[PDB]
RNA sequence: AAGGGGACCAGCCUAAACCGUCCGGCUUGUCCGGGCGGGGUCGUGGGGCCCUCGGACCGAAUCCCCAGCCUAGCCGAAG
């Protein structure tokens, strides 16, 4: 059974990886200790949805710097 | 059972793509989900989306009216 860390976990993942895991691993620790959720598709674009939102607004923090670096600096 | 001969005769609505919209969620959005409306219904495959061309027939199993029919009856020849 697939399903997405919501945590870093010892051997397992870090957060936000996709791992296959025992069906009863899943069912009856993982889900309702909120340690992960199962990789539906209906969360696995709302997973890819963050990771590109968390990517976009990475990079125009990174865009702010190099508009305050040329500034300055020259 | 197929086939042949007859009785009767009729074909339709959706799910999904896609658009809209109201709400809900916190894992903040180009998000996820639930409603609701639009769209679509096919086997020669059909539909969705994006271009080019083209711009009235058909009609209910629903509703309305009516005829007819039923639930009482009546006239009816000639010792
Ligand atoms: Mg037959
Ligand atoms: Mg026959
Ligand atoms: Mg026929
Ligand atoms: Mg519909
Ligand atoms: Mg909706
Ligand atoms: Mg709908
Ligand atoms: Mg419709
Ligand atoms: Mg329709
Ligand atoms: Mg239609
Ligand atoms: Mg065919
Ligand atoms: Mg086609
Ligand atoms: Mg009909
Ligand atoms: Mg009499
Ligand atoms: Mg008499």
């Amino acid at each position: 059974m697939k399903v997405i860390l919501l945590e870093p976990l010892e051997n397992l993942g870090d957060v936000g990886q996709v791992v296959d895991v025992k069906p009863g691993y899943a069912r009856n620790y993982l889900l309702p200790r909120g340690l992960a959720v199962l990789a539906t598709e209906s969360n696995l674009k709302a997973l890819e949805a963050r990771i590109r939102a968390q990517a976009k607004r990475l990079a125009e923090r990174k865009a702010e710097a190099e508009r305050l670096k040329e500034i300055l600096e020259n």
